[PDB]
């Protein structure tokens, strides 16, 4: 499964760089050109929603209470509800991926650093296993990437 291995390498990677704050070094594994530049991509796009949406992000996280390895299981249940029952377009991608990233850094201050890889994997699961059609028919990573891509300005 191409897609959920590429889906996971890029969200893992994001997920733990931002609990971090440390670029993980270690060489992508297939497809590492748009791999490269998908996680590029979240960092310029995904770092902006969480700023966009600072208030909304702080008061959600209180509403969830996430304290350990068990409340962090829950969370599947919860992107569901939320995430796929909607309509789908890169942005609600890309907040469902950011506010993952605002979970493991939550993750990162209450020393429960372990919880970032399955919360990562978790996520992954819900985007490529309810979302698989819409994300072949928008080129995959591919697509994420060209659909962000931004031009050179001139002069
Ligand atoms: C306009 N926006 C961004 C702003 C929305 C912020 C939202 O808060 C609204 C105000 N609430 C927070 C409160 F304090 F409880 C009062 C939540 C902050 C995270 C937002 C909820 N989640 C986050 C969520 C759901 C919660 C659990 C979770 C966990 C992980 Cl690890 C990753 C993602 C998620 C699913 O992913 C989302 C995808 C798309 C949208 C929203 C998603 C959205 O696509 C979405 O559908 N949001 S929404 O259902 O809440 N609604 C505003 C349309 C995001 C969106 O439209």
């Amino acid at each position: 499964d191409e897609l959920y291995r590429q889906s996971l390498e890029i969200i893992s990677r994001y997920l733990r760089e931002q609990a971090t704050g440390a670029k993980d070094t270690k060489p992508m594994g297939r497809s590492g050109a748009t791999s490269r530049k998908a996680l590029e991509t979240l960092r310029r796009v995904g770092d902006g929603v969480q700023r966009n949406h600072e208030t909304a992000f702080q008061g959600m996280l209180r509403k969830l209470d996430i304290k350990n390895e068990d409340d962090v299981k829950s969370l599947s249940r919860v992107m569901i509800h939320v995430f796929s029952d909607g309509v789908t377009n890169w942005g609600r991608i890309v907040t469902l991926i950011s506010f993952g990233a605002f979970v493991a850094k939550h993750l990162k201050t209450i020393n429960q650093e372990s919880c970032i890889e399955p919360l990562a994997e978790s996520i992954t699961d819900v985007l490529v296993r309810t979302k698989r059609d819409w994300l072949v028919k928008q080129r995959g990573w591919d697509g994420f990437v060209e659909f962000f891509h931004v031009e050179d300005l001139e002069g």
